[PDB]
C-alpha cells in the first residue's frame, strides 16, 4: 500500500514539475531503477493520469516522440469551505484552477442539521452542474476550528455547535470519493507554498489575521497541523501582562488587542473619548473603513494600525525565535493598510528576535485571501504528490 | 532503497516491542502481505538482527518453537558527546545500555584541531577497548549548537571555534561506520520519548535549562529538529520589555534572567545589596548551592528560584499555546529545587495558556541529565526503527 504510494507520488511530482520528461531522466532524478519506473508509469498511463507520445505513435502518425506529462484535462475535484453562516462549493480542474464556484447561505447551527444540509448541497451541486462535471477525483473541505485531518473529524468550531463531527467519513459515505478535511489556516499556508507567495522556500510562516490570530507553519516543505489542526495558534499568547480579560478567563491575550473586534472596539473607544478622526461621523466602522482611513492618512487610524503592528510583531518575533523561518507572509483584510502595518511589525521583529534570524527575512502579502477554496486545492495537489490520491484513482 | 528501508524498520520495531511474535501476527499488525513479511524477516535473520526457533530446530533439538525476537547480544554502537572542553565516548549495547564510558578533557578550540583530536580519540578507543568491542554498527554524536542532522554538519557551536564542520562525513571517512550527528537538546527529547519520561505520549516538550534555554519538541512521535537543529530555542524570546541588554544586542531576552550565569549573578547582586542569606558567606556560589539553599528553606534562594520559575512558566506557556503538548518535562540541575520551582512554573502556565490546554498537563522531571550519551543512543534506536541502520547492517 504505502510502498507503491510513495514512489508513485515522487514520480508523478517529477512529471508534473519537469515534464515532458524521459523515463531515463525520471530514473536518474528519482533514484529508482528502470524496472520500478516502468511499473509506476504503466499504472499511471493506464489510469490516464499521465501521457506520452511513444515511438510507435510518433512514427505511425508522423509527429515527434514526446516524454511523459501530466494529463490534467478531464480530471477535476471539488473544494469546499464551511465558513461562518455559509458553504462554498467550487469545481476545480486537477491542476488547481477554479471552473465553477457557488456560495450558499447556511442558517443551520447544530451538528446534525449542518451535516444534513451540506450533503443535500453536494447532491444538488452534482445535479445542477452535471454537464460541466467530468472526472471528479476527490473532495477537499476547509474550515476554521479544531480538525483531525488524518481522521476527517471536526472536534469543534466557531459559529456552529459541533462536537466530533465525522465530516470526512460522512461525505465519503455520501459520494464514494476520497475526502480531505483540514483547518483553513493550515491549508492556506500549504496553498501559499504550492500555489502562492511562499513557493520559493521550504520554511515559512503564514500569519492569518481575522477573527482570530493563527500561524500556519511550513517546515521542510510541509505544514505543521497536529492532531487538532491547531499548531501555531497565536490568540492566547499573553502579550500584555496587565491587560484586558479574555473570553478564556486569562488576561492580556493577543486576541484582546488584535482580533477584528478588538481593533474596531479600540477605534470606537478613542472616538468616544474625543480623539479627532475622519471616522468620527461614520456609522458601523469596519476593518476596511479603518484601513482605508489609515491608507488615506487619518492620524487616528494610522495610530491604531501601528499599535496592531507592534502586537503582531511581538507574536511574530516569538515564532521567528522558535522556528527560524526563511519567509513571513501576512494574510487578511489588514493588508489594505500594509504600507502602515508592515514597518510597525518589522521594527518589533528587529527588537525581539536575533539579528541572524531576521536579516534576510522578507515580510510579504499572501497571494490568496478571498480565494476561499484554494486551500482545499492545495490538499488535493499534496495528496497527488504523496501518491495517496493517485492510488485511489488507479484503484478505480 | 527507501522502499525496503521503511518496511524493514516497521517490522523490526514490531519484533523489538512485541516479540516473540509470529510471522502471521507481524503480517496482521504491519498490514503487509506474507510474501513481504517473508522477504523482510529473511534479510533480518541472515543479518543476525533477529532470531527465532523454527519448527525444524524445535523438533530437532526438543525445545519449543519460538517467534521472532530481536537479537541484540553481540551488537553495539558508540555514542559520543562533544561537550564544553571535553569529549565523552561510550560503548553501548544495541538495546541502549552503557557498557563502557570515558570522559576526555579537550583543550583544542579551533575546528581543524578539534576534529584531529576527536578522530585520534576514536582510534585510541578502538585499540584500548578491543577485547570488549564486538559488532559495532554505528556512531552517534550529540553536541550543543547549530547542527544539520541530514548532512552531519555542525554549522557553529558554543566553546569551540567552528564553521560548517563536516563532523559526520569525517567520522564516516575515518571509520567506515554510519554516523548520526544531532543537537544535544533535540536528541535528549528523543531519548525521553524512547527511553525516558515521555514514553507514554506522542506530543511532548522537554525544557532544557542550562547555559541556554531550549525546548525539544516532540510532535507525532518525532522530534522537531529543523535544518539547523534549533527548533524550540527559547533564549531570545523577549520576556521583559524593559529588561537587561542581551549579548545579542536586544533587551529583555529570556537568557538575561534564566541562564545559569544570570541566576548566579542575581544571587550575587542581592547579597551585595545586603539581603540576608545563608549564602552570604559562601565563595563561588554554584547553581547546586542555590538549589540546596532553596530546598533547605533559605528565603533568598527560594525567592530566586520562584522568580526563575515565573520566567520559565511564561516561556513554557508560549510553547503550550503553539503546540498543545500532552506533557512537559523539565531537565537540568535546577531539578534539585523542583519542589520550589515547579509550583511557580505551573501558576504562570495557568495564567498564560488556555485552561483546556493545561488541564491534564503533567509537569515532570526528565529521566536523563548526567547520562550524556543516552541522546546518541536514541538516534541509533530511531535509525533502527526508520530502517536506515538495519539496511546498513544488512548491506554489510
Ligand atoms: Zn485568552
Ligand atoms: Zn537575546
Amino acid at each position: 500500500d504505502h510502498i507503491k504510494q510513495i514512489n508513485a507520488g515522487r514520480v508523478y511530482k517529477l512529471i508534473d514539475q519537469k515534464g515532458p520528461i524521459s523515463r531515463i531522466d525520471l530514473s536518474k532524478e528519482s533514484e529508482l531503477a528502470p524496472a520500478s519506473i516502468t511499473k509506476i508509469t504503466r499504472e499511471l498511463i493506464d489510469a490516464h493520469l499521465i501521457h506520452e507520445t511513444t515511438v510507435q505513435e510518433a512514427i505511425s502518425r508522423g509527429r515527434p516522440a514526446v516524454g511523459l506529462q501530466t494529463n490534467n484535462l478531464g480530471w477535476q475535484f471539488l473544494s469546499m469551505r464551511l465558513g461562518r453562516g455559509y458553504l462554498t462549493i467550487a469545481l476545480h480542474e486537477l491542476g488547481g484552477e477554479v471552473l465553477i464556484d457557488t456560495k450558499i447561505d447556511i442558517h443551520e447551527i447544530d451538528q446534525d442539521d449542518v451535516l444534513a444540509r451540506l450533503l443535500f448541497e453536494i447532491e444538488e451541486f452534482f445535479q445542477t452542474y452535471a454537464a460541466q462535471l467530468d472526472r471528479v477525483t476527490s473532495i477537499a473541505i476547509t474550515l476554521p476550528g479544531l480538525v483531525n485531518s488524518e481522521q476527517g473529524i471536526v472536534l469543534q468550531m466557531p459559529h456552529y455547535n459541533v462536537k466530533n463531527l465525522a465530516l470526512g467519513p460522512e461525505i465519503y459515505k455520501a459520494t464514494g470519493l476520497p475526502v480531505f478535511v483540514a483547518n483553513d489556516t493550515r491549508a492556506w499556508a500549504l496553498a501559499e507554498k504550492l500555489f502562492g507567495h511562499s513557493q520559493d522556500v521550504d520554511n515559512s510562516v503564514l500569519i492569518s489575521i481575522h477573527h482570530g490570530l493563527g500561524a500556519g507553519i511550513v517546515l521542510d516543505g510541509r505544514v505543521l497541523q497536529g492532531r487538532h489542526g491547531n499548531i501555531g495558534e497565536l490568540g492566547h499568547i499573553q502579550i500584555d501582562p496587565q491587560g484586558k480579560r479574555c473570553h478564556c478567563g486569562n488576561y492580556g491575550c493577543l486576541e484582546t488587542v488584535a482580533s477584528s473586534q478588538a481593533i474596531r472596539d479600540q477605534v470606537t473607544a478613542r472616538i468616544q473619548a474625543g480623539e479627532p478622526s475622519c471616522l468620527a461621523t461614520v456609522e458601523e466602522i469596519s476593518i476596511e473603513d479603518i484601513c482605508a482611513a489609515a491608507a488615506d492618512g487619518d492620524p487616528l487610524a494610522v495610530d491604531v494600525i501601528q499599535q496592531l503592528g507592534r502586537y503582531l510583531g511581538a507574536a511574530i518575533a516569538i515564532v521567528i525565535n522558535l522556528f527560524n523561518p526563511e519567509k513571513i507572509l501576512i494574510g487578511g483584510v489588514i493588508n489594505q493598510a500594509k504600507s502602515i502595518l508592515y514597518p510597525s511589525i518589522e521594527q518589533c521583529i528587529r527588537e525581539q528576535s536575533l539579528p541572524v534570524y531576521h536579516q534576510d527575512l522578507k515580510l510579504v502579502e499572501s497571494r490568496f485571501y478571498k480565494q476561499a477554496t484554494m486551500p482545499g486545492a492545495a490538499l488535493i495537489k499534496q495528496a497527488l504528490y504523496d501518491g495517496l490520491l493517485l492510488m485511489k484513482v488507479v484503484e478505480g
